[PDB]
Order: C-alpha cells, then sequence, then structure tokens
C-alpha cells in the first residue's frame, strides 16, 4: 500500500527528482516514509533547472513528445502550484537563410501533420509587417529577408522559483531529507549477494537508507553513479547574462522568446532587467575518470564539474564568440553591454532524446529517471506522475517502451544533434 511503501528518491533536489516526490505526496504517500537525497538543498544549486528561466514550447521528434506536452501546458496553466511561474508570452523562430527558412515551414508543416488543430495556435510569418507586429523592438533594417514562424502557445518559466515551489511543499509536509555527504549516492543496499533485490542506498559519508524502493534521478551525474552502459552521454551548455535599464528593458515587456537555429536565442528582462543569451550547438563533454557503480572497472565518464571546486569557471573562448554573434543578431544595440555570470549548465543525451524511465533490469526495486537529453524542465510539472505510475507498474506503453532500458540502441555521443560533442579539455578559457 502507498501508506506503509517507503521510497527514495535521489536527486530530489533537482527537476525530475522535485517531480517525483511531489506526485509521491499527491498519490497519498506517508511524507515521512519519503527521503530525499541530494548534494544541494532543494532547490539544488547545481542542478540544471537552477536557472533565471526555461523555455516552454512544443516539440515532436518522438512519440510520446505531444502528449507530455499537452499534459504540461494543461498544468503550466491551470495547476495552482506551477501557474504562477508560466509566462505566457509566446516564441518566435526566424531565419533568413535559404535552409533555415525551409526548416520553419517544415516544423509548421510539422505540428499540422497531428491534426489536432495546431494551425490555430501556430503561425507562418512571410512578411516583414507580421514578424514587427509580434516582435516590435527590431528594426526593419535588421529583419530583411527574415521568416518567421510564431508558437502563441509557448513563453518561459521561472525555473529556480518552481523548483522552490516544490520544496516549500516538501518541507511542510514533513518529508526528510539528506543534504552534503549525507545526501550524496554512492551505492545501492542488497539484500543478497547476487544483487537482485535492492532495499536501499548508502551515500558517500557511510550513512545507511533502507526502503522499499528506490528513485534515481541525478539528472548529468546518473551515468557516474550507476553503469547505464553508455546509454547517457552528459553535456554542457553555456549562457550569459546582460543587464539593462528600466528604460532600456521598456521595449522588450512581455516580448515572445527569439529564437535562430543558426545563432541561439534571448528570454525577455526579469524583474531585475536581466536578460540571459544562450547560443546553438550539440554542447561540450567532461570526461574524467570514474567508478560507477555496477561497472567492475573504471570507465572513462562525462562528468558534470564541480564550480565549487572551481570558482573561475566560466566557459571556453569559442563560447563568448558565438553568445557575442547572438547578441548582435537580436540585440545590436547592446552590443556594448557586458556579459556576467557566464556558467555551464548541465543534461545528459540519450541516443534517440527520449527519456530514460525504467527499473533496473538486475535491481529489483532500483529504479532509473534521466535522460532529460536537454529538453525535459518544461516536463517539471507531470513527468513525477509517470514515474510514479512506473514504480506501481501502471505506465502506459507509449511511455514505457520509449523510456525502456536500452543499451547499445545508438551513439548518445552525437544523438539527434548536428555533431559529436568536443570535451572541454580541447576548449581553452573555461579555466
Ligand atoms: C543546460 C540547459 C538546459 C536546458 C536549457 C538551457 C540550458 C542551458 N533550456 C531548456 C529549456 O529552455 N527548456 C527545457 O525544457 N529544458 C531546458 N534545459 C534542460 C533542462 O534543464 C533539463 O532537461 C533538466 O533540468 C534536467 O533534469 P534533471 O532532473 O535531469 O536534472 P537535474 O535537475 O539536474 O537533476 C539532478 C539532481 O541530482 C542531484 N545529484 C547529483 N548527484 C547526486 C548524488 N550523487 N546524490 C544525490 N543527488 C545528486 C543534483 O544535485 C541535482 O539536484
Amino acid at each position: 500500500p502507498r501508506a506503509n511503501t517507503k521510497i527514495i528518491v535521489v536527486g530530489g533536489g533537482g527537476t525530475m527528482g522535485s517531480s517525483t516526490a511531489l506526485h509521491l505526496l499527491r498519490a497519498g504517500y506517508t511524507p515521512s516514509n519519503i527521503t530525499v537525497l541530494d548534494t544541494y538543498p532543494i532547490p539544488s544549486a547545481q542542478s540544471a533547472g537552477y536557472d533565471l528561466n526555461k523555455i516552454f514550447g512544443i516539440r515532436l521528434r518522438n512519440k510520446p513528445d505531444l502528449q507530455l506536452y499537452l499534459e504540461a501546458l494543461d498544468m503550466w496553466k491551470n495547476d495552482p502550484l506551477f501557474k504562477p511561474f508560466f509566462h505566457n508570452v509566446g516564441q518566435m523562430d526566424v531565419s533568413s537563410t535559404e535552409e533555415g527558412i525551409k526548416k520553419l515551414r517544415m516544423r509548421y508543416q510539422s505540428l499540422l501533420d497531428a491534426g489536432i488543430g495546431l494551425e490555430k495556435t501556430n503561425f507562418l510569418l512571410e512578411s516583414e509587417d507580421e514578424i514587427l507586429a509580434k516582435a516590435p523592438h527590431f528594426t526593419r533594417e535588421q529583419i530583411k529577408g527574415w521568416k518567421g514562424l510564431f508558437c502563441g502557445d509557448g513563453g518561459w518559466l521561472a525555473a529556480a522559483k518552481a523548483i522552490n515551489a516544490i520544496g516549500q511543499f516538501l518541507k511542510e509536509q514533513g518529508v526528510k531529507f539528506g543534504f552534503g555527504e549525507a545526501g550524496t549516492f554512492k551505492k545501492p543496499l542488497f539484500a543478497d549477494a547476487d544483487e537482485k533485490t535492492c532495499i536501499g542506498v548508502e551515500t558517500v559519508d557511510g550513512t545507511k537508507y533502507y526502503a522499499d524502493k528506490v528513485v534515481l534521478a541525478a539528472g548529468a551525474w546518473s551515468s557516474t553513479l550507476v553503469d547505464l552502459e553508455e546509454q547517457c552521454v552528459s553535456k554542457a551548455w553555456v549562457f550569459a547574462h546582460i543587464q539593462l535599464t528600466p528604460a532600456e528593458a521598456a521595449a522588450y515587456k512581455n516580448t515572445p522568446v527569439i529564437y535562430d537555429g543558426d545563432y541561439g536565442f534571448f528570454i525577455e528582462p526579469d524583474e531585475n532587467g536581466i536578460i540571459k543569451v544562450c547560443d546553438e550547438f550539440p554542447g561540450f563533454t567532461h570526461f574524467k575518470m570514474h567508478q560507477p557503480y555496477g561497472s567492475p572497472v573504471p570507465k572513462l565518464i562525462s562528468v558534470p564539474r564541480s564550480h565549487a571546486k572551481h570558482p573561475t569557471d566560466t566557459y571556453p573562448h569559442a563560447s563568448e564568440v558565438t553568445i557575442k554573434k547572438a547578441i548582435n543578431r537580436f540585440l545590436p544595440r547592446f552590443n556594448d553591454k557586458e556579459l556576467f555570470n557566464r556558467a555551464m549548465c548541465w543534461c545528459t543525451d540519450t541516443a534517440d532524446a527520449n527519456l530514460l524511465v525504467c527499473e533496473h533490469p538486475r535491481w529489483k526495486g532500483f529504479y532509473l529517471a534521466t535522460g532529460d537529453s536537454g529538453h525535459s524542465f518544461k516536463l517539471l510539472p507531470n513527468i513525477g506522475k509517470h514515474v510514479v505510475e512506473l514504480l506501481e507498474g501502471r505506465l502506459e506503453s507509449v511511455f514505457k517502451d520509449a523510456w525502456r532500458w536500452r543499451p547499445g540502441s545508438g551513439d548518445a555521443l552525437k544523438s539527434r544533434r548536428a555533431a559529436p560533442a568536443k570535451d572541454l579539455a580541447d576548449m581553452p578559457g573555461w579555466r
């Protein structure tokens, strides 16, 4: 029974972890029977969801994407917990190359082919007046030859504030927590030597926790903690910040997310006039030597870098150039603004960009909730519901099949992206 079942959530201070913790409580699980274990207190300061904002937008690259999007949209708009952090300003994809424009038109036609009537809230913009109509901060000279795709259900998400909102609820309900070395996963605990029955986890300080079921939602650290057999390759993307005065930020109030595949994107300034700018690239890996549990031999795994141990860290010099090019494209008036809060954000890719959400093949009672593939923060409100369904053996096949244990199903180093990720050991400047 739910009331008498104990669950351990590793990485419960992150996106998929806190979501799982939330839906356990909603399902009627006893709060004191739930134990969240994360290196950092929720919201985890090293979590990929520990950001000013993320983008919410429709994307149909896999079979479960449509239902996951519709589910999250419904909750981002109506759920009293998540609603205050969704800003529905829309999103616009632009391009001036013939291949980029070609790609816009195909993405638009892709939405139509779903047959649910997405053409009602998604429009192609073939004129310059149509573009300026939805994004008046551009100039007519700037957007000469641009074509646009406007998705109206889009917008951005107050990321860290949303995870923090879940955390406040968890603590207020009486969920037990473990931080620092007492919250840092080391290995699972087993009943016998055959290791076919998991009964808990041990942290790096030696502390042991016992429960009926364990959930591993360690994000980009998952493949370093347990042996995922190269199903997940962790990569880092980059962003920077610029600050506008209230008078400068005025022309961008309620502005749609602007995106161009050949440059990157930016989001409207927040409460403090801060604009974030990402670029567009396959990501950076960081292979460092590590022994994940389940592997008999120290493998070389892409491990996220610790900002705590490396304070001077920003990002490679190549990133500085591409971020400045993005700024020159979208916000040329601010080309003299200073960049600050340069940082790297870590995700983990699967081969087909589907999630990795499944019970461990051998470790019965041990479950995996990772494989975010750098596009899953949008699933914060609803992903935890399906993880619970997995634990109770009620996950529908459309999700269970795509999220299945699938080693040797392709190369996650390249994934669905344009190129294999380069490593930070070959990029100068970030250290
Ligand atoms: C990097 C990035 C990602 C991103 C994005 C922009 C950037 C720069 N923009 C997005 C967007 O616009 N829209 C969107 O939908 N997603 C976007 N993303 C991706 C998103 O951030 C990730 O997909 C997602 O956040 C990852 O989820 P996950 O739950 O997997 O990740 P996490 O929050 O990092 O969770 C990890 C937690 O695990 C804890 N941890 C790590 N190790 C341990 C150990 N050993 N023991 C206990 N806990 C551990 C971490 O501390 C963290 O709390």
